[PDB]
């Protein structure tokens, strides 16, 4: 059923697991996702960018996601707002029946990211609606990335009342995150530091691994993301042990179909049928994902709990 | 709205145009054709084949379709299931709430054809539900099994079975090889206004993709192998629209649009891995090779014609 980040990421924290928090975009996407969930019984975040919500027109990923919801009424589900810019947006999703939203003003001062959260928060907590927002910004470390400072942190959090935080350690958005992979460093000793000062679920962005497996089949079949680096796994399952309960993942997905699509055009030229080159990209989610999962810990989790309707979430808050 | 077929064909037939009947796989597909009949404000008839009702677990199919009713409440959309095996397999999409259901019974005898309809017919049309049936089978005319539709069957087809509209078999096939080359063209479209003359109904024209020189021509420029592709020519079909085709079913077209649309960012923009980025570019493909074909079926401007009989409410032309 719909639930709530704050419940999903609760019981994360309290089973020291993590749950990727997929972004999807059409319906073979969702569908690659929910395939790989359900077979591990496991929670899901299915996180939508305003660009996703732009793409789809909005109310056909508002369906498709429905569609997931009635399809796996076993599974935990929570739909969330990827990085929300304003409370405009955050209204936007809200209206589409999001159980979750992330409001990013990471790049504001302080005082404006506390101010600009508040306003969010107040605003979604009123209908349920958990909140994740971020404290320090994304980046590598190899200049002006602001890593974040847990003991601001704490105060970031117990001043705007968010559910959960985005935390600022290293890493980016996109396939490119690190120009060697001899060199890539991550914060994670703060981490804990944050999970403990704040005492709430922490989200890990530019969660990517660039698996090489998928990177080389796409430059093998006529792509160009040559020197394509992520963050290694056990760096993730390190965050998730440390407090990390939400790791966003993007780009392995969209890498994921691309290289099967691009595998169909090479070894089949003659073939003109979407679902033939779809179906494969779709499987390759779900086989990319499967491991995943069992990494994060989020596998057989799914029953654990009575799923709190957005009804009555609203009570959480008074 | 939600429009049956007969309100949608019906007036297609009385003011002598037709209306695209386009298959449905998934979001970016739905978009593209929406888009499409949106701008030139005509009717649509979105149709689901089992094979994608089964690509697409049904529920997804069937919320995307939603999301076009409720996202242009102006246009008539007619949800119809194409191709209908067995009656069960109709069931199973009047309860998705379908507007429309084919049963393709063409294949088996005439009296076993009337049969496996009429049964058809009785369940579809006490629920308002319209039915298309077909009498003749698709197939190249150029030894010979292809069984063109006599119009004499046909007069007789509708008066036994009752059905809504009717495909009638013309020359026409599915898929990207229609014909031996551009030279090559024949079809039977001549009967078509007897056909419509003596059963008095809106008739359909199976495997009517067009193939469009740009379509083609962007899958054989960037890596595809298509070289002998051939579809209906659109004037073929304005001529038999006018003489009582009332609505088109094309499907290869829009495959064919997606599939040189996202074989051309391949291959000019290799960097790029996000699916949107190819996807959507498919998305405004078949809206632009949707645009002149909608035009020429003569649909567009017609959207606002009619006030919608609901589902509901059809149930009374039979009654
Ligand atoms: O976590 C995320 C994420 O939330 C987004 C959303 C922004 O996407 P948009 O382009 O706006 O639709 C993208 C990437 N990553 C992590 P990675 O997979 O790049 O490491
Ligand atoms: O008329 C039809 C038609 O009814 C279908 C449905 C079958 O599709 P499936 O492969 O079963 O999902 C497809 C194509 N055409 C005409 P064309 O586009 O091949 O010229
Ligand atoms: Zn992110
Ligand atoms: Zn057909």
């Amino acid at each position: 059923p719909l639930c709530t980040l704050r419940q999903m990421l609760g019981e994360a924290r309290k089973h020291k697991y993590g749950v990727g928090a997929f972004n999807v975009n059409n319906m073979e996407q969702i569908q690659g996702i929910m395939k790989a969930v359900v077979q591990l019984k496991s929670p899901v975040i299915l996180q939508c960018s305003r660009g996703a919500l732009k793409y789809s027109d909005m109310i056909y990923l508002k369906k498709l996601c429905e569609a997931a919801l009635e399809k796996h009424p076993d599974i935990p589900i929570c739909i969330h707002l990827d990085h929300g810019d304003t409370l405009e947006s955050v209204k936007m999703a809200i209206d589409l029946g999001f159980s979750s939203v992330m409001i990013d003003a990471s790049h504001h001062p302080f005082d404006e990211n506390v101010r600009i959260t508040k306003e969010v928060v107040a605003y979604a907590h009123a209908r349920s609606v958990s909140v994740e927002a971020e404290l320090g910004t994304l980046g590598g470390i190899e200049n002006t990335v602001q890593l974040t400072e847990p003991q601001d942190a704490k105060k970031f959090v117990e001043l705007t009342g968010v559910d959960a935080l985005a935390v600022a350690i290293g890493t980016s958005h996109g396939a490119y995150k690190f120009k060697s992979e001899s060199d890539i460093r991550l914060a994670i000793d703060r981490v804990k530091t944050i999970s403990d000062l704040t005492g709430i679920p922490l989200v890990m962005h530019g969660s990517s691994s660039v698996p090489k497996d998928v990177k080389d089949m796409i430059n093998k079949y006529g792509g160009k993301m040559p020197d394509a680096v992520g963050v290694p796994i056990e760096s993730i399952v390190h965050a998730i042990g440390e407090g990390v309960c939400k790791i966003n993942v993007d780009s392995d997905s969209r890498m994921a179909m691309t290289g099967a699509i691009r595998k169909v055009f090479v070894e089949h030229p003659e073939k003109f049928d979407p679902r033939d080159y779809l179906g494969p990209g779709r499987d390759a989610i779900t086989e990319m994902l499967i491991p995943k999962i069992k990494a994060f810990g989020s596998a057989g989790h799914a029953g654990d709990y009575k799923v709190v309707s957005l009804e009555e979430a609203k009570a959480w808050y008074k």
